[PDB]
């Protein structure tokens, strides 16, 4: 029941500094025109003790499945090959992606009937706000 809160499916409703956000990752220009046009849906589903992320896009479809605490590879939507770890950290999903000798920390938690993701690269955040559909 560790993650019921975040199960369903949610559309994405607001976004701020995703750009930079993304610069710092590394993205390059038209990948960021293109993905920061996208309005994904986040799918989440628990089974066990995998848990299931997807988002559909526009621009890509992504999907990770996972158990807390467990490393994992990633393909990101913008093409990094990283290694993933997320784990519960007082009721906040928190992944930590590694690649190329960099790091940057995804959190999701559940603000009021909001999912809120934030996404921090070294001094520089994002964050955008889900719905549900
Ligand atoms: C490029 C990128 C995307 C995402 S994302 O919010 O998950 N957005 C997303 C997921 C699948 S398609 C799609 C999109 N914008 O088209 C994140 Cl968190 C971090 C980075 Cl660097």
């Amino acid at each position: 029941h560790m993650c019921d809160a975040f199960v369903g499916t949610w559309k994405l409703v607001s976004s701020e500094n995703f750009d930079d956000y993304m610069k710092e990752v590394g993205v390059g220009f038209a990948t960021r025109k293109v993905a920061g046009m996208a309005k994904p849906n986040m799918i989440i589903s628990v089974n066990g003790d995998v848990i299931t992320i997807k988002s559909e896009s526009t621009f890509k479809n992504t999907e990770i499945s996972f158990i807390l605490g467990q490393e994992f590879d990633e393909v990101t939507a913008d093409d990094r090959k990283v290694k993933s770890t997320i784990t519960l950290d007082g009721g906040v999903l928190v992944h930590v992606q590694k690649w190329d000798g960099k790091s940057t920390t995804i959190k999701r938690k559940r603000e009021d009937d909001k999912l809120v993701v934030e996404c921090v690269m070294k001094g520089v955040t994002s964050t955008r706000v889900y719905e549900r559909a």
